[PDB]
């Protein structure tokens, strides 16, 4: 199996822990952890093309895109690879993250190690919202909090 | 190839390193700045995991993925990881400028999604007389460290 981790830091504070594992190169990665410090709701959860918090979550740039698709969700074909659609915060302001995903992976041209995971303002849209920004990033808004992707033991 | 690690701690140390590699056989450029520091040299590695749950405690030891002693960048014995020391002055800043041939951004020595950190003490290079310089190199707690990631 391959392992992989994420710190996610923000202004809240906003602060998450997600675990990821592969248990084969071939099969699903399992995304599990906690987040705190969010608003009741939907939060745009998504895997960002650069591993660069210079500036902070804004040096992430966009949605990991390696294949050149149109933004969607998880369930879709037509999505981007850090497409991982929404978390939920109770109004305890905690998301408890469990999702299983067969497009990100942590090996090859889909992997998502070295990348940044963030959580967003909003609920992402998944591309069904009424306007252009739709397709490129479901109008989920500033990032909350981010971390990058690293290799766990 | 690039790379860059935002280096954080729980004390008055934080830096920026950037990593750039032309071609997959060469050597890898690393640069930035470190403010906070002691004055002196510090030790400065890749730990094997890019996991700072616990903050950097929890990137484990130095990145050995060919089981080495611990040695200075310049010495056939050393880990992947090893670095050797960035040097403040009295004005807290390390000025990073290192050219290094073994670790990559490609391949199995490739530190991306790994940790870099800079240390509390000076990395003796494994010349130290005792047990410890052989692993450690004796650098002694992790003022700061980050993730390093693919940059643009
Ligand atoms: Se995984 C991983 C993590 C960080 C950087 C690169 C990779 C990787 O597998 N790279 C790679 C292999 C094959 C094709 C593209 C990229
Ligand atoms: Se680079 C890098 C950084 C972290 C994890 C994996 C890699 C990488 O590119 N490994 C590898 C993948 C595919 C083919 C060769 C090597
Ligand atoms: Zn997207
Ligand atoms: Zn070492």
């Amino acid at each position: 199996a391959t392992k992989a981790v994420c710190v996610l830091k923000g202004d809240g504070p906003v602060q998450g822990i997600i675990n990821f594992e592969q248990k084969e190169s071939n099969g699903p990665v399992k995304v599990w952890g906690s987040i705190k410090g969010l608003t009741e709701g939907l939060h745009g959860f998504h895997v960002h093309e650069f591993g660069d918090n210079t500036a902070g979550c804004t040096s992430a740039g966009p949605h990991f895109n390696p294949l050149s698709r149109k933004h969607g969700g998880p369930k879709d074909e037509e999505r981007h690879v850090g497409d991982l659609g929404n978390v939920t915060a109770d109004k305890d302001a905690v998301a408890d993250v469990s999702i299983e995903d067969s497009v990100i992976s942590l090996s090859g041209d889909h992997c998502i190690i070295g990348r940044t995971l963030v959580v967003h303002e909003k609920a992402d849209d998944l591309g069904k919202g009424g306007n252009e920004e739709s397709t490129k990033t479901g109008n989920a808004g500033s990032r909350l909090a981010c971390g990058v992707i690293g290799i766990a033991q």
